[PDB]
DNA sequence: TTTTTTTTTTTTCGTCGCCCACGCTTT
DNA sequence: GTACTTGCTTAATTGAATGCGTGGGCGACGTAGGCTGACTCGACACCG
DNA sequence: CGGTGTCGAGTCAGCCTATTTTTTTTTTTTATTCAATTAAGCAAGTAC
């Protein structure tokens, strides 16, 4: 009688709704296929992991920040290396006008299908991330820095010249534009973004981003990357020890921390990552510097038991496949 | 939160301001109401609203294209008189249509705010009529060339801190930790505005992540508090027997004693809450 | 029974949006 | 074996890490018309 | 006989057309990690 009348005029407010706006403009959440949570690797297992979903949120907006040479551009090329991998198409909006198109293929980026835009003014390079997530086409798009995208205002004016909020102002109403065409498009938006201090703040962290307060609220993950330490074959310094931690995550739980290698010229070092995994999970035994594998000795130092694994894709395929199946937290289907 | 009003919650990124309002919608759901959430973020996990206890196949969801569409359907299920909730999640995305089919770079002065002013008319009468509550999630801003104030801002102008009847600041003041493991948000609701009662009181509890709101350890808090609970140093203790030391063993204890947390509650809700139901 | 003639005068506002960036030893 | 004093465990509380000092603006339309420049088009004078 | 350059007519996007005011406000702010430090309960050591 009473929940009658209520089940009829729902009912009829759901059918003058998708009358007036189209047909999936409301309906219930259980039912939404559109609204489900879909992932691409980052190219480390061990950032898979401290993201919780196993990797980076298709349909949504993606923050890194860092320190300069923490490895911002590096990460972000493994992530467009492993989409075109699986088919995707990948943009690379280059505001800071510094891609090596030569790096970008030894990081094992298809070059030749590699959409890249240098563009003039921050407000065109907007415009071109709008475009491509409206045609449905690209899969994963990059902005390099925010730091970088110049409003129009600011390229015509004159040096010393103050142009109050303008860039913060430029990125509100682009954040407002993209979210809804990203999610329809089920588009990848990665923003790399540059540090600055803040002064005459009292003891919070001095360190901020460019850009101002839109984009930390429209993100769905936020990466914080720093370069911790220097990998050396004696004295030639051949690569970066790399700390990412997870600062924002709206598909999973925040704050967890990854740690790996970039090697210069190869990337993420893969199989370096696969041994403390494997360590760390009981399937390697370390015996003081040295690493075993069933009592079989694999090697003595990280570099050796790495470079064993490289030897044997076999015993890596395993492990891989052991590690996936235990150390995953929130696996999809 | 009161029937048939509308409500703002305010605060940074990831405070909880919609871990919050899904354990709202969560509890209606439990007194068998009908709920609606307008996504207009483009940025709801319907897994993790199943986690904090929704019922996922009962809620009703839209992800509008303009901030018209947004407010039209909020009008539309208002006057209905079938949904009982309704929450809109950030004002920030409601973007105008004339904005939509614009460029980037494009002013429209006072678009937003304009339309937002509109909607408040028009929402106000029906709610009321309806006994509708609508919940208004909100996004911090900062004023710039401003001394007298604070400089931290609220998106769409004016018109709702008007019309809302209650407005909450929600703030993260810290983390939750098992050793290494941050498990979860220590946080606090300030009370900024109140119509139904006297403001600027406030409330802290913990957000578990995947769990929600720790109920279990509120009631800790609020046993020590009306002396119903004895806390010695770092050890609480109720009716002699030792219930653990920190809150997190006492907040254990509570889970696997649901009688001795039933009987606390009892006298912390006729003690505190001085409006008796039914 | 015969046959139409010719205009007159305004009324009222509605609404914000956005940060940006260190500088420097002292014995 | 039971009663009295101290060490350690675990947790939470409060202080301090600090050093002090700021000034900059610009954008429109619900609704209108006339002038100006720069753009487009298609055909003929001239040249190969 | 076709291609290049020039001529004239027609059209799209921007912009410019001109007052005020007497000259205001806030009620307070945001926030963060590491360390020293302290205090009560259980167990260890001591005493009857
Ligand atoms: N073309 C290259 N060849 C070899 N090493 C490189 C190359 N480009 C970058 N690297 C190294 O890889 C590491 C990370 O570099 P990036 O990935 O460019 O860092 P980033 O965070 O983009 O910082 P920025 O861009 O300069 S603003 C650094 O140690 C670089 O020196
Ligand atoms: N799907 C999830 N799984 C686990 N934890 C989550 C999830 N979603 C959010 N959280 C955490 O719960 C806390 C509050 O998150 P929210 O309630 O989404 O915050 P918010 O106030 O909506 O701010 P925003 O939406 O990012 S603009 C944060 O520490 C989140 O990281
Ligand atoms: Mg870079
Ligand atoms: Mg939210």
């Amino acid at each position: 009688a009473i929940d009658e009348n209520k089940q009829k005029a729902l009912a009829a407010a759901l059918g003058q709704i998708e009358k007036q706006f189209g047909k999936g403009s409301i309906m219930r959440l259980g039912e939404d296929r559109s609204m489900d949570v879909e992932t691409i690797s980052t190219g480390s297992l061990s950032l898979d992991i401290a993201l919780g979903a196993g990797g980076l949120p298709m349909g949504r907006i993606v923050e890194i920040y860092g320190p300069e040479s923490s490895g911002k551009t590096t990460l972000t090329l493994q992530v467009i290396a492993a989409a075109q991998r699986e088919g995707k198409t990948c943009a690379f909006i280059d505001a800071e006008h510094a891609l090596d198109p030569i790096y970008a293929r030894k990081l094992g980026v298809d070059i030749d299908n590699l959409l890249c835009s240098q563009p003039d003014t921050g407000e065109q390079a907007l415009e071109i991330c709008d475009a491509l997530a409206r045609s449905g086409a690209v899969d994963v798009i990059v902005v390099d820095s925010v730091a970088a995208l110049t409003p129009k205002a600011e390229i015509e004016g004159e040096i010393g010249d103050s142009h109050m909020g303008l860039a913060a102002r430029m990125m509100s109403q682009a954040m407002r534009k993209l979210a809804g065409n990203l999610k329809q498009s089920n588009t990848l938006l990665i923003f790399i973004n540059q540090i600055r201090m803040k002064i005459g703040v009292m003891f919070g962290n001095p360190e901020t981003t460019t850009g101002g307060n839109a984009l930390k609220f429209y993100a769905s993950v936020r990466l914080d990357i720093r370069r911790i330490g220097a990998v050396k074959e004696g004295e030639n310094v051949v690569g970066s020890e790399t700390r990412v931690k997870v600062v924002k995550n709206k598909i999973a739980a925040p704050f967890k921390q990854a740690e790996f290698q970039i090697l210069y010229g190869e990337g993420i070092n893969f199989y370096g990552e696969l041994v403390d995994l494997g360590v760390k999970e009981k399937l390697i035994e370390k015996a003081g510097a040295w690493y075993s594998y069933k009592g079989e000795k694999i090697g003595q130092g990280k570099a050796n038991a790495t470079a064993w694994l490289k030897d044997n894709p076999e015993t890596a395929k395993e492990i891989e496949k052991k590690v996936r199946e235990l150390l995953l937290s929130n696996p999809n289907s």
